[PDB]
């Protein structure tokens, strides 16, 4: 360690997490809104697709003011939504067992909730230092992405 750092986070992270979400607004003569997407991570020049606990009700959309889940069916154009994906994990493989890594995103709107390498819960943080398990898996309580807009088509 030879590098001056007055911030809590290491240089500013070695795993770039990239959620790609597509929100489609409902129509007012009715077209049901939809929301779909995946989560990708870069690590040691490789891309990895995130694994989820469930294929159903594995994420929650919220408008501001309210913790109340918004039906994908009744998304509105022009409203800032936050998407909170639960029980996210990455399988970085057995060759990466036991490595300590920092998760971050080049997207400011992305936050993480999970257990860090010092075994503390952190909520809605821009970076999380985790220890990969004996199989090279990183587990997260959730990943949030803010300022998702449903597009009118």
């Amino acid at each position: 360690a030879t590098t001056i750092n007055a911030s809590s986070s290491a240089i500013k992270y070695d795993v770039d997490v990239t959620p790609s979400v597509s929100a489609v607004a409902a129509n007012t003569p009715a077209i049901a809104g939809n929301l779909t997407g995946t989560i990708s991570a870069s690590y040691n020049g490789k891309t990895y697709t995130a694994n989820l606990k469930a294929d159903t009700e594995n994420a929650t959309i919220t408008a501001a003011g309210s913790t109340t889940a918004v039906k994908p069916a009744e998304l509105a154009a022009g409203v800032a939504y936050t998407v909170t994906v639960n029980d996210v994990s990455f399988n970085f493989g057995s060759e990466n067992a036991g490595k300590t890594v920092t998760l971050g995103s080049a997207n400011s709107n992305v936050k993480f909730t999970g257990t860090n390498s010092d075994n503390q819960t952190e909520t809605n943080v821009s970076t999380l230092k985790v220890k990969l398990d004996q199989n090279g898996v990183a587990s997260l309580t959730n990943v949030s992405i803010a300022n998702v807009y449903a597009i009118n088509t």
